[PDB]
This record gives C-alpha cells, structure tokens and sequence, in this order.
C-alpha cells in the first residue's frame, strides 16, 4: 500500500509540552511475538521507521486477539497534541442529494496508512516492543504515517484528500464528490460509459497519490446502505425499523424505542414520540419495568400503524422551489412535511418543545417555522415556502400586538384543522359597568403559608389563605380568585408584574396547573382588562389589599 | 514591516462555529475569495489552524463581511489601550457628520505572520458535500479593531494636507469607517467631502450623511388631558415613581394623594392644581437631560430596544441600568426583524460618533430568528454585540 507523496501537514504539540514519555509495561511472550510480527510487516510497508536509543518519547503498546490486532495507547500524545479544526460541520442527509444518472461508491483503503506524518512530529509517536521479561532494550519504532487513535488523523487525513480532489474538481465541475470519512461518493449526469471513464480518471489521478479504491467489480452496487439510510436510484428511506412487542418494558426498552421512532420521524409522518417520552421522567434503573400508560399504548398504537407500510422520500431538483407544510399533533405536538411536487417528500419531521413555562400555539407555530428555515439552509442552501394551518388575520392580530419582533417568511393559511387561534383577547381600555377588583398576594417566607385576596369598588371582599406557597404563586391565585368571582366582564389590578406578563402573552397551555386555571376562566370571559400599579405606594384600593393578605403573613 | 501582534494573556483565538448560508451567499463569497486569493490577501489553510470566525455576505453588489467580534474582545489590549485611537468630542456637535468606507486601505498593509491564523473562516457548503473551503489573511482584515489600530499612522499623513488645509474639520476613525464632520452649509460640507475623496484616491482608498446637532431626546412623555380617569391617574404614578429612580427632583405626593379609596377604572376624577403643579414640574425635569449621568469610558454601554407597535421603536443607552446617557425612537414594505436591524444600525452609528464605542444590545426577539435573518438587512461594515431579552411590559409603556 502507498504513502502519498502529498505535502505534510506541519503538527505541533500544545504549548509549554514535551511529548509522552509513558512507560511501556512488561508483556507476555505471545504478545511480544504478535507484535514483532505486526511491527516487522508495517516496517517493510514504510508504515513505521526502526529508532535509535537517542529519542527519549514513549508511547505504550497492547495486542488483543485466531489474528493479532495491535492497540497504540495515544491518550497521552493526544492530550499534548495541537487541537485542529472541527473535520465536519454537519453530516449529508439525503434529501438534500439530487437525482444523478450514476452514482459509485469509493472507499479508501488503508486511509491513515496512506497518508504521510510531519517529520518533526514523528519522534512524539515512538513506542517500544518490550524483551521477554523487560530484561534487554525493546524494538524502538516511529510512525512515517497517520497512526490508528490519534488527535490529528481524521482531520489530516480530510485535508490531504481535500488538496488531491482540487485540481480534479476544477476540471470536472459537473461532477459530484461527497468527501465522508474515508470514503468517496462520485455523482454525475453523463451516460454509462464517460461516467465510467471519469471514474477510472478519478481513481488513476488518486494512485498517482497514494491513494488506492476499488475497480469496477468491487465498487457496491444499489441500493446503498448508509448510516440508517437506503439510497435506490428514485427514493432513499430508513433502514428496517422494527418495534419490538414487549410484555415488559424497562427504560432501556423505551430509550431504543423512542430512539427508533425519532430516526423515522424523517420520512414517515405523523410520528408521535411525547406520551413515551413522559414515561422517561424522573430518575429510573436501565432495567427497571415502566408500565405503559393508556396515553403511551395509543401513541404506540398509532406509531406502529404510521411505520405499517413503507414510506420513501424523493430527491432534490435545483429548478424547484421547496414547499414546507405544518400540522398540530396535539398538545405541543407538531408535524412536518418538505416537498417540491405535491406530497411526494424530500423528507418530514418534527417539533415538540417546551420554550418557557408558559407558551401558545402561536408561539409554537413561530418556533416550528424557524427550526424548519434553518433546516432547509442546511440541507438546500434555500429557505422554504410555508403553506400553514393559521389564518393571515390570526398572524396579523400576534404580532401586531405582541412585545417580541416576531417574524414568518412567505406564508399561505392551508385550512388543515386543529387551525391555530388565540383563545381569548385583552381589553385595550378599562370597560364601563364592570367590577373593578384589586388583587393582591403575600407569601412568609419562614413558614411558606400565604393569603390570597381582592377588595372591589362594590364594597366585596374575599381573603383565601394558602400552605407551602410563594408570593409569585399567591399573586397568580389572587387573579384566579377574582376571575371566579367576577362574571362576563372584569377590571383587574394588579402591583405583579410577573403576572401581567404571563397574562399579556395570551397563553393557552401552561406547566403550571393555576396558570391553566386562569386560562379556562379568561377563555369563559367575555372582556378581561388588567392594569398594573406600583406595590406599598398607599394606592388606593391596592393599600386595602394588601393589609388584608399582609395579615399574619407580612 | 509588520507590526507585531500579541493576544491578551491566558486566552487564545477564536473557535467560533460557523453558521448556515444560502446557495446565493456562499457563491457571492467563493467568487470573492478566489479573487482575494489570487491578489494574495488571504490564503487557502490546513487543518493544523484550530481557530474560526464566523463569515457573511451582505449588500447592489455582494460584500464580504467577517464576524470578529471574539478575536476583537480576546485582542482589546491591543487596539483600546497599546495602539488606541482617540475619540473627537466634537464630533457630536457638527451640523452635519459623513460616513466613508476606508476599509479597502487595510489590504495594503501585510498582518504579522505570527497572527494570520487568529484570522482563519470558512466558507461552508450545502448539505456539507464538502469540507468547507478554509482561509486567513496575509493582510490587515476588514472588520478586526487591530486594523484601524495599526493603519493609524499611515492615515495620519493621508489626512494631513486635508487638516492642515481645513482646521474646523472633525476626522474620526472608528473600524473600516471615517467619521467626517463639519459646520459648512450642507453644499460646502459636501464639496469638502469630495475633496477628501480625492486625498484617499491618490493612496488606494475610495456619502451616508448624519446631522449630530439636531439630535434630540425621547423625554418620558406626560399625558395632557381634560378628562382623567382613576386608570390614567395610577398609570401616570407608575410612570413617575419609575422616572423617580433616575431624574433627581420627580414629585408623585399629589397625584397619589388623588388615588383615595377603592375606586372604578372608568370614574373621572377632578385635579388638584398643585398635582397639575407636579405634572408641570415633572415634565419640565423630564425634558431636560439625566443630571448626575455621566459616561465612564472604562465600563461597558448598554442599549435596550422596545417594540411599540405601529413600526416604532424605542430605546435607551446606559451603562448602569436606568442611569440613561441618551434615550431615542426610531419610525419605518416592513417587517419586525427588517426594523429592528435598522434600529440597531442607527443607535451604532449615534453611539460610534457619540461615545467612539458601540453598545451591547438587549434584543427583544427570538436568538434564532434574529440569527437566520439579520444578515438579509444587515448593512453596516461593523456587528455590535448582543443579547436576548423579555422585554418587561411594563418598560414599554414607561417609555411609549
Ligand atoms: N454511501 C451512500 C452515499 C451517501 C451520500 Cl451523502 C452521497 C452518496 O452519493 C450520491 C451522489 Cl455523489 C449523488 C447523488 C446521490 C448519491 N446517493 N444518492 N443520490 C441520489 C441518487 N442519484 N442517483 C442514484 N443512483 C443510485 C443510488 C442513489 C442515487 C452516497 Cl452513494
């Protein structure tokens, strides 16, 4: 096998450090002699150089086993080696491949074997074949080449294959290379035979480099297996999935589960992932059994119906704009499909998360075109067009009045219900011929036992005293009590700002059961205006509340 | 000759991840640095630079624009106290203030070979097909404080027939700008500027019109009305008992003493005259600037930005929280994100010929809608820093 004659990388170890001198440890004579025999073979091959007595570096050595494999242990070196670049930003998905008229697969042989090491960094990577019982010097060697587990292989490798691909890609620009790993996936639009020519071209300018690939009778054939994927020449899709049938379920069982029906979660839609994730909560032994809830069993139910029959994805075609549509799952719960023809997929997904405490499906909704547009970016350097279950008047009524700069790229409302709305709505101006109710909470912070209390314009009154609370829970169940309290039409004051927050968002879920509470009463509501005054100022009816909860707490 | 270029102690070059571009972006930039490359201002590089800065495009031609924001702060020594450029006074007081782009200047001047890989980026690829195209400048970069900072000298006898020629001529160099301001009529001001278009054109070099003097402050405003409601009355003691947190001599007293009782919202309540004395007096205190505010050119300006709806926009710059050195709005096809990029370039600029620092920015929007989009309005040669904020409602009605 070659070492390419390409120009070496120049590596440095870190600055203030020497290189590894780490004993190497007394082996056994069936290890030494695997070792010999390893050593002397990568020895004829250039992979490693004989040394002298002079380098003072050492690196240990290990064999494990009918043949011999050879363990460098670089765990020292690599925590004195220079760091280099990251070798990849992200990883191909398919989706993002176009349809070419021949694809073959080049996978090089003995990569870091083949590539040479900076001749000043070589005495870093000594390791020593010890003597039957450590009795006389050991066999000293060097690598010439990139060595198996270390630092910089990875990325010297890249960027060795990177500057041989150069001049070819110059010259062949309508020609696909995918640069994976050890790997080369050669892509083009030419007719079988100049497709075949420019691949013996590719290979043969790669030998005058020392990088060796396979002819035509070893190169794979379609479909490609690929990181969980199948690639036949018109779809791409995932690898078998297989849910298992469990009388037993344990949180190992669930985790490759949920894991199973994440990866499909790319090309089979509708794939719900939350009411199994639920059982993962809290803290649970690996084989510990989880019984399966009535909401997990559904969502089960409903996932191995999904992944039935088998779903594939198309290709990407430049000339084609991308189309991204989202449905509402459920509660907080989204799914998504990308196409260019309708309803034959590029690929799917999903979005299902928590973005604060408090949230709506208008917020939701944002936060899902977002993960979308950076995804598309990702994938096809492009963003897509929304086609969205949300009526232009819905949008328009958020953002106008919301506090955040909230933004939607090129959208259509597509009537695919659950449609997206805004549950209730805030009086803008006090309402005439309502009941004013001052609110306010106390909370001790010794005893944790709190009031919760208003006083209206009307003479009412009303002061309920709560246990293990907190002046933030207190202010939020003060807005609770006059909302129960109040009937079709309410002014409510307010000196919480933390509630008037809550509140202003227009929230229709929530992680806090009482902030659910509100929601269902201002829902019922038919005008809800709430005001906010400063605390302990002496303001009028809000002074009056706060001596009625301040008593015996504060 | 290179200047030699040390990073501050304990610290080392930016590994700063690099964010996804469209197909129009990345070609824009290709196009660019292939050009770059054959001129020799950057190189292509190995594996060996572990270091990254983030880049963009921006725009009727596409322009290349580096993200040096952490090699700047990990570099702050260097250009702020060594080699230090100082910041004009009058320069805020000119009647009219120019904006040049000098940047093209800094490629003429090679950057120490010992610093050149502080400087690498990439230009990344669609669905990663390759490894991203990498480089670092062989040449002052366009973006990095160390570049004005350096070039300064050779600015000044560019400059100097210009000064010598025009005395009551401010020249301010803040980055890849030049800050060029005068008390001419705008005609005299603009034939200036020309005139020192020609200077820079016989070294390289080759307007944006800002008017400092009528420049004015967003006062906390004070309803005046004929009818006031008990709503109006409490929204109005918010509005002053939070004003009286950084305005010395804010009276409240008899506008609460209105507030007696557990009234409606809706009922009319008659005024006092000496709680319209209070109103009178606040509004005069309110119109004037902050009195015991004064910029400190150690610590850091902050500027925070409110939505109000409508297409406007406020905002304040401090450095200690509602300590205000300068409060402002800004008016508008618009959208939110589109606005609020523009807000920030103009509250830059304004605190650039104000304070000769940019401030960091408390943005009132979502880190990632800001991130995906920013670069599509982006203008400025420069990026401020920036944060993620929950505007409290409360600070938008205060200052509405
Ligand atoms: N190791 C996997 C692998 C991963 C990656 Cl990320 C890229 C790969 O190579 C392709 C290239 Cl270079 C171009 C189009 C492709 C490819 N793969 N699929 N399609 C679409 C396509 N067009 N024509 C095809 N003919 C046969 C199969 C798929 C085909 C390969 Cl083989």
């Amino acid at each position: 096998s070659p070492i390419s004659p390409i120009e070496t990388v120049p590596v440095k170890l870190k600055p203030g450090m020497d290189g590894p001198k780490v004993k190497q440890w007394p082996l056994t004579e069936e290890k030494i002699k695997a070792l010999v025999e390893i050593c002397t073979e990568m020895e004829k091959e250039g992979k490693i150089s004989k040394i002298g007595p002079e380098n003072p570096y050492n690196t240990p050595v290990f064999a494990i086993k009918t043949k011999w494999r050879k363990l460098v242990d670089f765990r020292e070196l690599n925590k004195r080696t220079q760091d280099f670049w990251e070798v990849q930003l992200g990883i191909p998905h398919p989706a993002g491949l176009k349809k070419k008229k021949s694809v073959t697969v080049l996978d090089v042989g003995d990569a870091y074997f083949s590539v040479p090491l900076d001749e000043d960094f070589r005495k870093y990577t000594a390791f020593t074949i010890p003597s039957i019982n450590n009795e006389t010097p050991g066999i000293r060697y060097q690598y010439n080449v990139l060595p198996q587990g270390w630092k910089g292989s990875p990325a010297i490798f890249q960027s060795s294959m990177t500057k041989i691909l150069e001049p070819f890609r110059k010259q062949n620009p309508d020609i696909v290379i995918y640069q994976y790993m050890d790997d080369l996936y050669v892509g083009s639009d030419l007719e079988i035979g100049q497709h075949r020519t420019k691949i013996e071209e590719l290979r043969q300018h790669l030998l005058r480099w020392g990088l060796t690939t396979p002819d035509k009778k070893h190169q794979k054939e379609p479909p490609f297996l690929w990181m969980g994927y199948e690639l036949h020449p018109d779809k791409w899709t995932v690898q078998p999935i297989v849910l298992p049938e469990k009388d037993s379920w344990t949180v190992n069982d669930i985790q490759k589960l949920v894991g199973k029906l994440n990866w499909a979660s790319q090309i089979y839609p509708g794939i719900k992932v939350r009411q199994l994730c639920k059982l993962l909560r809290g803290t649970k032994a690996l084989t510990e059994v989880i019984p399966l809830t009535e909401e997990a069993e559904l969502e089960l139910a409903e996932n191995r119906e999904i992944l039935k029959e088998p779903v594939h994805g198309v290709y990407y075609d430049p000339s084609k704009d991308l189309i991204a549509e989202i449905q509402k799952q459920g509660q907080g719960q989204w799914t998504y499909q990308i196409y260019q023809e309708p309803f034959k997929n590029l690929k799917t997904g999903k979005y299902a998360r928590m973005r604060g405490a408090h949230t709506n499906d208008v917020k939701q909704l944002t936060e899902a075109v977002q993960k979308i547009t950076t995804e598309s970016i990702v994938i096809w350097g492009k963003t897509p067009k929304f086609k969205l279950p949300i009526q232009k008047e819905t949008w328009e009524t958020w953002w106008t009045e919301y506090w955040q700069a909230t933004w939607i790229p090129e959208w259509e409302f597509v009537n695919t219900p659950p449609l997206v709305k805004l549950w209730y709505q805030l009086e803008k101006e006090p309402i005439v011929g309502a009941e004013t109710f001052y609110v306010d909470g106390a909370a001790n912070r010794e005893t944790k036992l709190g009031k919760a209390g208003y006083v209206t314009n009307r003479g009412r009154q009303k002061v309920v005293t709560l246990t293990d609370t907190t002046n933030q829970k207190t202010e939020l169940q003060a807005i609770y009590l006059a909302l129960q309290d109040s009937g079709l039409e309410v002014n409510i004051v307010t000196d919480s700002q933390y509630a008037l927050g809550i509140i202003q968002a227009q929230p229709d879920q929530s992680e806090s059961e009482l902030v659910n509470q509100i929601i269902e009463q201002l829902i019922k509501k038919e005008k809800v205006y709430l005001a906010w005054v400063p605390a302990h100022k002496g303001i009028g009816g809000n002074e009056q509340v706060d001596k009625l909860v301040s008593a015996g707490i504060r």
